[PDB]
């Protein structure tokens, strides 16, 4: 029992991190087989980032302008190519530590682990969600670009995020591993403006099930609701609508609680309208929306802490 | 910028985890050089755990009763020995992946990463604190025993925790890697009773500095206080006393905020007495005490998010 914000073990990704330096700029790259993937603004000067022409900056570089280092060993770049906002550096050596892997583009509301890196070395690992406005709430300093986000299925690493930039609100934005940004952002130092963020309703419900799974039951009431009426109340508190697909996804937790999804929706509706009256759930005074239903089952299914 | 509950990268520890089976029971072991360390109750039956005689249970086993597996490869046990609450199994093969490492016994209030494992395989990583009552708030199921807690200094892994048991409150207890329990606990299925937990004051202050470091400044007031008077107020809200050693430890954050420690103490005093009035700090509605001052600097020192 117990419930914590849990990340995936980072070992398989740690073996893929390298340092990429292009003259003035250094950031992290991801070394898979004989290709290093990194953000294309490694080729910018500070001057350039206000509105860079990347194709003109890349045109003026050859393979030898890119210094790639894996620990104490330098990797010779033998080809370079830009795919959307990502640079792909062909290297003379395939990574012996390349795990089984995929490139996936996640959907808003899904979670992943971030391995935060500086100079190609890991600093820490933490769990993030893709927000409905396609930002993430990470923890990233200067030099962190090229850090990746990932899920592990059993031996396969699904890379879904590469870190590119920070928005003044304290929020972060990046690309999938094909270089396409999440959200309406561009890799340029300029004001850009994101959608307003919303609460991931299906994830709050999954966390309420984890709370029940962990003995925290005070919030359960004796009511049910309809999907339509719940959605009318939730909409006012800036919650995403709950779909029947979401209800289906919560089936395992419901049938591992004997609490119908719409009954849990009636409990969440009462929490939204009345607040928590000083009480906590799983130690939190606010409702949590960064655990997916799969996250909860992945962590809890051996518990029952009723 | 941004601030997250960050764990250490788990790769170096992942390479040390093995499965240990003694007849009926399976749990995790830690393989370093040619020794596997695991909880001694691997030798118990369910029957035995109500009040086991470990020396009599161990007396009846030989090296070949212990099945140790590292992935698909079995390791032959060639010697066994009990140190306090930990079993040490000498094996015929030294672990090629043994990192540089130490065994340390941490103090209450310090944090560490937990690599939660089942059947010798990693499930997830998360950050924990040793509570003042020598429990931790982890996330552990059946089969998780032998999971370890650790800090990484730069290439050296300091192992400080091995997981042994759960207390009905949802809290967890274990040993250092020399088999000595943290707190007044014994490895036996019986009611035992812990001290009452308290809030780690120096860690709350470190987190307030991180909040300042991250642009969250509303709670700063124009007052100062004395150490003695702060401690008289904090004592009522079940906070640990702040010592001059604690004030010294907060020096880097203070001199990286230009906020004197006693000025931050005056701000915390006002928060304790008046509450937060609906506001949040770093997204939290409660004060956080599971980040040490070193944790904050480790994560934040490149930020300034004022
Ligand atoms: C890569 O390593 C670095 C990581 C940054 C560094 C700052 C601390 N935390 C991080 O995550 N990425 C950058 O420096 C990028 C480079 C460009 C080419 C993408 N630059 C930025 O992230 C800047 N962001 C902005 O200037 C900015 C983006 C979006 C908005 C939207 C609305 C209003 C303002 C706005 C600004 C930062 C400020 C360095
Ligand atoms: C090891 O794998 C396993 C891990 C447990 C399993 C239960 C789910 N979460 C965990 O962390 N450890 C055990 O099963 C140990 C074995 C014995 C020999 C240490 N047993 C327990 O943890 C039991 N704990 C108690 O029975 C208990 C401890 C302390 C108190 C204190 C006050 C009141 C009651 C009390 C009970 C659990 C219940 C299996």
């Amino acid at each position: 029992s117990g419930f914590r914000k849990m990340a995936f073990p980072s070992g398989k990704v740690e073996g893929c991190m390298v340092q990429v330096t292009c003259g003035t700029t250094t950031l992290n790259g991801l070394w898979l087989d004989d290709v290093v993937y990194c953000p294309r603004h490694v080729i910018c000067t500070s001057e350039d980032m206000l509105n860079p022409n990347y194709e003109d900056l890349l045109i003026r570089k050859s393979n030898h302008n890119f210094l790639v280092q894996a620990g104490n060993v330098q990797l010779r770049v033998i080809g370079h190519s830009m795919q959307n906002c990502v640079l792909k550096l062909k290297v003379d050596t395939a990574n012996p530590k390349t795990p089984k892997y995929k490139f996936v583009r996640i959907q808003p509301g899904q979670t992943f682990s971030v391995l935060a890196c500086y100079n190609g070395s890991p600093s820490g690992v933490y769990q993030c969600a893709m927000r409905p406005n396609f930002t993430i709430k990470g923890s990233f300093l200067n030099g962190s670009c090229g850090s990746v986000g990932f899920n592990i299925d059993y031996d396969c690493v699904s890379f879904c995020y590469m870190h590119h930039m920070e928005l003044p609100t304290g929020v972060h934005a990046g690309t999938d591993l094909e270089g396409n940004f999440y959200g309406p952002f561009v890799d340029r130092q300029t004001a850009q403006a994101a959608g307003t963020d919303t609460t991931i309703t299906v994830n709050v419900l999954a966390w309420l099930y984890a709370a029940v799974i962990n003995g925290d039951r005070w919030f359960l009431n004796r009511f049910t609701t309809t999907l339509n009426d719940f959605n009318l109340v939730a909409m006012k508190y800036n919650y995403e609508p709950l779909t029947q697909d979401h209800v289906d996804i919560l089936g395992p937790l419901s049938a591992q609680t004997g609490i119908a999804v719409l009954d849990m929706c009636a409990s969440l509706k009462e929490l939204l309208q009345n607040g928590m009256n000083g009480r906590t759930i799983l130690g939190s005074a606010l409702l949590e929306d960064e655990f997916t239903p799969f996250d909860v089952v992945r962590q809890c299914s051996g518990v029952t802490f009723q």
